[PDB]
């Protein structure tokens, strides 16, 4: 002070934070950008829940994204959007537990309902500086105060040796329970609410905003959830605490380190970042598909029991969900290192490529299971169709991972007293650089729930901004009312809640609104119902 905007000086419980007014193809918003929430979890803090952050004095400056969490950086296409868009845009360090507020310029004058994003990358990366997750859009469109936090990823987020003191686990979890605390304790500065703060995710995210619902400290820090494209249940998304411990075992082993807890956790804290990234790949059990090292483990702490055992028994009454899924769930993740597949051909595969995909998709099934599998998905008029083989092998890992777990989830959820909406999006981006065989692939929603197409520099179709305008509409809506639908609109087509009666979801695409049934009821049978049996 005192040249400089004054609407952009905030005190928060750590000190002063001079935000920056940015530019929206409407008009201007405030964003607060790298605020530090925790102490820096380095030296000795490594793999240790994250200590508050310690107030500073002056103004600490808020104008620019700041670190990004150690992490593996993507080189399966050097140069190709696809690919880099979701790779880290800031420096990477250990040191990078910050968060970032959007709010409307000037800022809001009453109290206004809260977004919180946790972005995804299967719990070893992703970054909430990333220009898809840009929350100028929804705070200048829509007047929303959006908020989104770094958290540890890898194993600096999730190696635990289950039991100890000095690796406890689901860090990274704790990373963004003390952003949702943080949240609590200062968005009010900001006019945001903290009475009505929605979180909302997408893959490792949606699966995140999943575990603190199923989590008694973190259900008290927010009111309504939306899952994109994710889920707590699931092949993916946790591990037991016997294999976590197996796996902080090997990756120790494998970078030296050798014989209690303490002592291996130490020699551990001595490794060069690099280091753990560098082997984090080798740890897996077996060759496969959307399986990821280092995840949210079952402690009986901050999960008391399986998700599965949770969504079964728990009790939903006050909550309300959005939950959803893309067109083609599996389609990206067969070209790292499915043979036969590639974004630079039609990737049309053969049977016994097929059955080999298959073994690698559901890596945990027999030889039964597996042919089960190969069984349900072959197209019996045609079952040497290359083109069919090639979208079977796609649905298989989409299904597995996403669409069925997706399904039970919504289903035992709507069982157990929650309000539940279910949608289908099924838009390509016109602006898509993978091939057309991949549909609309795992996490192509996302740059149109946050607004992107609004920005004219982008070159999206006339259609395609009205149609992000829908979407932020219905995630907003929802936000502040529980409900998606426009409560005054009366053209509009409604959105039914999801039911185990109905099966009622939506299509999101360029056309309005329409009502579907059973969401691949058949097929998760096969998946949820069956094939568990099976396993035994
Ligand atoms: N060259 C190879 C070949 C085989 C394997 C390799 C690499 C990698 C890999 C390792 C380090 C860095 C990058 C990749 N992974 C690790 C996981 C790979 C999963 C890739 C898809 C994905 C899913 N969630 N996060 N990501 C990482 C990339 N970021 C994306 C994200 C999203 N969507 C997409 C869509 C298309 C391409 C990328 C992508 C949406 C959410 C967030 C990140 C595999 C994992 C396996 N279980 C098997 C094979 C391979
Ligand atoms: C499609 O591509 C897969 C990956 O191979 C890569 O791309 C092709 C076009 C070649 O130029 C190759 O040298 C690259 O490494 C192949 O494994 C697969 O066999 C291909 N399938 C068909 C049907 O052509």
């Amino acid at each position: 002070e005192g040249r400089e905007d004054p609407q952009l000086l905030v005190r928060v419980r750590g000190g002063q934070l001079r935000g920056i007014r940015l530019k929206a193809p409407g008009g201007p918003v405030s964003a607060f950008l790298g605020i530090p929430f925790a102490e820096p979890p380095v030296g000795s803090r490594r793999f240790m829940p994250p200590e508050p952050k310690r107030p500073w004095s002056g103004v600490l400056d808020a104008t620019t994204f700041q670190n990004v969490c150690y992490q593996y950086v993507d080189t399966l296409y050097p140069g190709f959007e696809g690919t880099e868009m979701w790779n880290p845009n800031r420096e990477l360090s250990e040191d990078c537990l910050y968060l970032n507020v959007w709010t409307p310029y000037p800022r809001p004058a009453s109290p206004t309902p809260v977004l919180i994003w946790i972005y995804g990358g299967g719990f070893y990366s992703g970054a909430a500086s990333l220009d898809v997750y840009d929350g100028r859009f929804l705070a200048q469109v829509e007047g929303a105060v959006l908020v989104s936090m770094n958290y540890r990823v890898g194993t600096f987020g999730f190696l635990a040796l289950p039991g100890s003191r000095e690796a406890p686990g689901n860090v990274g979890l704790l990373d963004q329970r003390l952003a949702l605390q943080w949240v609590q304790e200062n968005i009010a500065a900001f006019g945001g609410d903290p009475m009505s703060v929605t979180l909302f995710g997408e893959s490792a995210g949606a699966a995140s905003v999943g575990m603190h619902i199923l989590s008694l400290p973190s259900r008290s820090l927010f009111h309504r959830a939306v899952l994109q494209s994710g889920t707590p249940n699931g092949p993916w998304a946790t591990v037991s605490a016997g294999e976590a411990r197996r796996r902080a075992t090997l990756l120790a082993r494998l970078v030296g380190c050798p014989g209690n807890d303490t002592e291996l956790i130490a020699c551990l804290r001595t490794r060069p970042a690099q280091d753990l990234v560098d082997h984090e790949w080798h740890v897996l059990p077996q060759e496969s598909i959307f399986r990821f090292s280092f995840v949210p483990v079952v402690d009986g702490d901050f999960l008391s029991d399986t998700p599965e055992a949770l969504i079964n028994t728990g009790d939903f009454q006050d909550l309300q969900v959005l939950v959803g899924v893309v067109k083609d769930e599996g389609s990206a993740f067969l070209v790292y290192g499915v043979p036969g597949f590639s974004k630079d051909n039609e990737s049309l595969i053969s049977r016994a490529q097929f059955l080999a995909g298959v073994r690698i998709g559901v890596p945990q099934a027999s030889d039964l299971a597996a042919e089960a599998v190969v069984l349900h998905y072959t197209d019996w008029l045609h079952p040497e169709d290359p083109t069919h083989l090639r979208d079977a092998m796609s649905a298989v890992v989409g299904d597995h991972n996403v669409v069925c777990p997706v399904a039970q989830l919504a289903g035992r959820l709507a069982a157990q007293g929650a309000r539940v909406y279910a949608y289908i999006f099924e838009h390509r981006a016109s602006t898509l650089t993978w091939p057309l065989w991949m549909g609309v692939p795992h996490g192509y929603e996302i740059e149109f729930i946050f607004g992107l197409p609004l920005d004219p520099s982008l070159n999206y179709t006339t259609e395609e901004r009205i149609f992000a305008q829908r979407l932020m509409k219905y995630w907003t809506n929802f936000a502040r009312t529980g409900d998606p639908n426009d409560p005054r609109d009366s053209k509009s087509p409604q959105w039914p809640p999801y039911t185990t009666a109905a099966q009622q979801y939506v299509s999101l695409n360029l056309k309005p609104l329409e009502v579907r049934r059973g969401l691949r009821a058949q097929t998760c049978a096969f998946w949820n119902r069956f094939l568990p049996k099976l396993l035994s």
